[PDB]
RNA sequence: CAAGCUUGAGUCUCGUAGAGGGGGGUAGAAUUCCAGGUGUAGCGGUGAAAUGCGUAGAGAUCUGGAGGAAUACCGGUGGCG
Protein backbone atom coordinates (compact mmCIF):
# COMPACT_ATOMS: atom_id res chain seq x y z
CA UNK A 1 0.00 0.00 0.00
CA UNK A 2 2.23 2.70 1.27
CA UNK A 3 5.05 4.54 -0.71
CA UNK A 4 8.05 6.07 0.37
CA UNK A 5 8.25 8.89 -2.28
CA UNK A 6 10.16 11.75 -4.03
CA UNK A 7 13.30 13.04 -1.47
CA UNK A 8 12.13 9.77 0.85
CA UNK A 9 13.75 7.52 -2.30
CA UNK A 10 17.15 6.31 -1.55
CA UNK A 11 18.36 4.56 -4.91
CA UNK A 12 21.17 6.54 -6.20
CA UNK A 13 19.43 5.37 -10.27
CA UNK A 14 16.03 4.34 -11.09
CA UNK A 15 13.79 3.05 -13.82
CA UNK A 16 11.37 5.40 -14.59
CA UNK A 17 7.81 5.03 -15.96
CA UNK A 18 5.74 8.33 -16.64
CA UNK A 19 1.89 9.01 -15.83
CA UNK A 20 0.85 7.57 -19.29
CA UNK A 21 3.05 4.72 -19.05
CA UNK A 22 5.68 5.57 -21.24
CA UNK A 23 8.74 4.08 -20.47
CA UNK A 24 11.21 6.74 -19.55
CA UNK A 25 14.73 4.60 -19.10
CA UNK A 26 17.00 4.73 -16.26
CA UNK A 27 17.72 7.85 -14.73
CA UNK A 28 19.69 9.59 -11.69
CA UNK A 29 16.94 9.61 -9.28
CA UNK A 30 18.34 13.52 -9.41
CA UNK A 31 16.79 13.73 -12.98
CA UNK A 32 13.17 11.92 -12.15
CA UNK A 33 12.75 14.00 -9.10
CA UNK A 34 13.18 17.27 -11.81
CA UNK A 35 10.92 15.41 -14.64
CA UNK A 36 8.20 14.47 -11.88
CA UNK A 37 8.58 18.30 -10.73
CA UNK A 38 7.83 20.04 -14.15
CA UNK A 39 5.03 17.75 -14.24
CA UNK A 40 3.51 18.83 -10.93
CA UNK A 41 3.68 15.24 -10.27
CA UNK A 42 5.45 12.68 -6.83
CA UNK A 43 7.92 10.44 -8.11
CA UNK A 44 6.94 7.36 -6.35
CA UNK A 45 8.67 3.74 -5.48
CA UNK A 46 6.54 1.42 -6.89
CA UNK A 47 8.65 -1.60 -6.71
CA UNK A 48 11.50 -0.98 -4.47
CA UNK A 49 13.11 -4.44 -5.12
CA UNK A 50 13.37 -4.22 -8.71
CA UNK A 51 16.56 -3.64 -10.90
CA UNK A 52 17.31 -1.04 -10.83
CA UNK A 53 14.10 0.23 -8.67
CA UNK A 54 11.24 0.83 -10.26
CA UNK A 55 9.57 4.70 -9.91
CA UNK A 56 6.29 5.68 -11.16
CA UNK A 57 5.48 9.75 -11.73
CA UNK A 58 1.94 9.70 -10.53
CA UNK A 59 -0.18 12.19 -8.25
CA UNK A 60 0.18 10.28 -4.34
CA UNK A 61 -2.48 12.02 -2.88
CA UNK A 62 -4.90 11.51 -5.58
CA UNK A 63 -3.64 7.30 -5.87
CA UNK A 64 -4.02 7.28 -2.09
CA UNK A 65 -7.17 8.28 -1.71
CA UNK A 66 -8.80 6.31 -4.94
CA UNK A 67 -7.68 3.37 -2.85
CA UNK A 68 -8.58 4.18 0.58
CA UNK A 69 -11.92 5.30 -1.02
CA UNK A 70 -12.27 1.56 -2.73
CA UNK A 71 -11.95 -0.28 0.35
CA UNK A 72 -14.18 1.38 2.31
CA UNK A 73 -16.36 1.61 0.10
CA UNK A 74 -16.63 -2.31 -1.14
CA UNK A 75 -17.15 -3.09 3.10
CA UNK A 76 -20.10 -1.33 4.05
C1' C B 1 -75.48 53.69 59.72
C1' A B 2 -74.64 58.89 58.24
C1' A B 3 -71.65 62.96 57.06
C1' G B 4 -66.51 63.95 56.53
C1' C B 5 -60.96 64.41 56.52
C1' U B 6 -55.98 63.79 53.31
C1' U B 7 -51.42 61.48 55.17
C1' G B 8 -52.59 55.54 52.28
C1' A B 9 -54.19 54.60 46.88
C1' G B 10 -55.24 56.64 42.34
C1' U B 11 -55.70 60.68 38.08
C1' C B 12 -53.47 64.97 35.58
C1' U B 13 -48.75 67.92 33.38
C1' C B 14 -43.58 67.98 31.72
C1' G B 15 -39.17 65.22 31.42
C1' U B 16 -35.29 60.83 32.19
C1' A B 17 -32.90 56.01 31.77
C1' G B 18 -33.49 51.08 30.02
C1' A B 19 -31.12 43.88 26.00
C1' G B 20 -39.18 45.43 28.88
C1' G B 21 -42.82 43.35 24.87
C1' G B 22 -44.78 42.68 19.34
C1' G B 23 -44.11 43.65 13.99
C1' G B 24 -41.30 45.22 9.74
C1' G B 25 -36.66 46.61 7.48
C1' U B 26 -31.39 46.51 7.21
C1' A B 27 -25.77 45.71 8.32
C1' G B 28 -20.99 43.76 8.59
C1' A B 29 -17.49 39.60 10.44
C1' A B 30 -17.16 34.26 10.11
C1' U B 31 -18.41 29.13 8.87
C1' U B 32 -20.21 25.76 4.93
C1' C B 33 -21.39 25.48 -0.10
C1' C B 34 -21.24 26.85 -5.61
C1' A B 35 -18.06 29.11 -9.90
C1' G B 36 -13.34 30.56 -11.39
C1' G B 37 -7.42 32.45 -11.20
C1' U B 38 -2.46 31.06 -8.93
C1' G B 39 -0.25 26.79 -7.11
C1' U B 40 1.20 21.23 -6.02
C1' A B 41 1.33 17.03 -2.73
C1' G B 42 -0.49 16.88 0.90
C1' C B 43 -4.60 18.46 4.14
C1' G B 44 -7.29 16.98 8.54
C1' G B 45 -7.22 14.87 13.32
C1' U B 46 -4.99 12.87 18.08
C1' G B 47 -1.87 11.86 23.87
C1' A B 48 -0.44 8.60 19.70
C1' A B 49 -3.36 7.19 15.66
C1' A B 50 -6.82 5.61 12.18
C1' U B 51 -11.48 6.35 9.76
C1' G B 52 -12.02 10.76 6.57
C1' C B 53 -10.49 14.42 2.45
C1' G B 54 -6.76 15.42 -2.07
C1' U B 55 -3.46 14.73 -8.67
C1' A B 56 -11.67 14.12 -11.18
C1' G B 57 -5.85 19.02 -8.16
C1' A B 58 -7.39 19.13 -2.15
C1' G B 59 -5.48 22.10 1.86
C1' A B 60 -3.14 27.10 1.24
C1' U B 61 -3.97 31.97 -1.45
C1' C B 62 -6.94 35.68 -4.40
C1' U B 63 -11.81 36.74 -6.81
C1' G B 64 -17.17 36.62 -7.56
C1' G B 65 -21.89 34.49 -5.86
C1' A B 66 -25.72 31.51 -2.89
C1' G B 67 -27.70 30.36 1.80
C1' G B 68 -28.74 29.92 7.01
C1' A B 69 -27.81 31.13 11.98
C1' A B 70 -25.89 34.35 15.61
C1' U B 71 -24.85 39.41 16.56
C1' A B 72 -17.16 40.52 18.45
C1' C B 73 -15.53 45.35 20.27
C1' C B 74 -19.18 48.58 23.33
C1' G B 75 -19.88 45.07 28.03
C1' G B 76 -19.49 46.49 33.41
C1' U B 77 -21.27 42.27 41.05
C1' G B 78 -24.18 47.42 34.02
C1' G B 79 -29.60 47.94 32.68
C1' C B 80 -35.10 46.22 32.01
C1' G B 81 -39.10 42.90 33.26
Amino acid sequence: KDFIINEQIRAREVRLIDQNGDQLGIKSKQEALEIAARRNLDLVLVAPNAKPPVCRIMDYGKFRFEQQKKEKEARK
